[PDB]
């Protein structure tokens, strides 16, 4: 069988649903420092169980409950464009909400929030320690 593990979300990782292949993005968690958080940095986040529904991203954690975040079904101005600072790169990321922050601040443990990078900026690359 093929791997068939689609990665819409970074930390969360693999999703065995074909629906994820249409909702994938540069999704990830970012920490209080304004910097992106990674599995290489905190492997605990790699232990997220991902589910996708028509309109909602339903996260489930081994220890934490479910977290359903609107995939990209927002088209208004309430889309929280957060000014993030990945190293020294100022980029627009969309905040998934305080609910996502607290949810992972429990599973990840540190003050972080799940953020969805918007395709206008698109690329951020993450600091190559350069």
């Amino acid at each position: 069988m093929s791997t068939t593990a689609y990665q819409p979300i970074a930390e969360c990782g693999a999703t065995t649903q074909s629906e994820a292949a249409a909702y994938q993005k540069r999704w990830l968690v970012a920490n209080d420092a304004g910097q992106w958080l990674n599995r290489d940095l905190c492997p605990r986040l790699a232990e997220v169980s991902v589910e996708l529904r028509m309109g909602y991203l339903v996260l489930k954690a081994p220890g934490m409950l479910r977290l359903d975040i609107p995939l990209d079904v927002i088209e208004d101005d309430d889309s929280v464009r957060y000014q993030m600072l990945v190293g020294e790169q100022t980029v627009d990321v969309v905040d998934e909400g305080e609910l996502a922050a607290a949810w992972i601040s429990n599973h990840a443990g540190v003050p972080c929030r799940i953020l969805k990078v918007h395709p206008d900026m698109a690329e951020v690359r993450w600091p190559s320690l350069e």
